[PDB]
Parts: structure tokens; C-alpha cells; sequence
């Protein structure tokens, strides 16, 4: 889920 996000970083 973290990395999910993480991406848009
Ligand atoms: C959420 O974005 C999320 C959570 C956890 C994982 C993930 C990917 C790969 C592994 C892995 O290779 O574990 C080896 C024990 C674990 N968790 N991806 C995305
Ligand atoms: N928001 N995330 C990024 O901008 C980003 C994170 C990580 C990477 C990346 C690219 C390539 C490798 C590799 N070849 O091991 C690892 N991580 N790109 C963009
Ligand atoms: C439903 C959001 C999500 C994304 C990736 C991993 C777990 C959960
Ligand atoms: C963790 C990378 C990912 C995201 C969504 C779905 C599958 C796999
Ligand atoms: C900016 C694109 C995006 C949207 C939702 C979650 C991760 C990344
Ligand atoms: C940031 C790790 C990842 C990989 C595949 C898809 C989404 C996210």
C-alpha cells in the first residue's frame, strides 16, 4: 500500500 503511493514520489 505505501509503495501504491510512493510512486507519485
Ligand atoms: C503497497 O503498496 C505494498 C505493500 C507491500 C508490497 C510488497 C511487495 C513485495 C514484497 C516482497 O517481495 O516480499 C518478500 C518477502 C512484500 N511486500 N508491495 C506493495
Ligand atoms: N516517486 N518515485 C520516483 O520518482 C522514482 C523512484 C525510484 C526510481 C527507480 C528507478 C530505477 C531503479 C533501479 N533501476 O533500480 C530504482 N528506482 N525511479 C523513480
Ligand atoms: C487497496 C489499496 C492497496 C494498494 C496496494 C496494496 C494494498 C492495498
Ligand atoms: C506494489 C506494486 C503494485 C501496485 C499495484 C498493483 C500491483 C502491484
Ligand atoms: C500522481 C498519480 C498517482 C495517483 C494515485 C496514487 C499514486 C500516484
Ligand atoms: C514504487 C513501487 C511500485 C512498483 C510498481 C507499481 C507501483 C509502485
Amino acid at each position: 500500500l505505501a509503495a501504491a503511493l510512493a510512486q507519485a514520489l
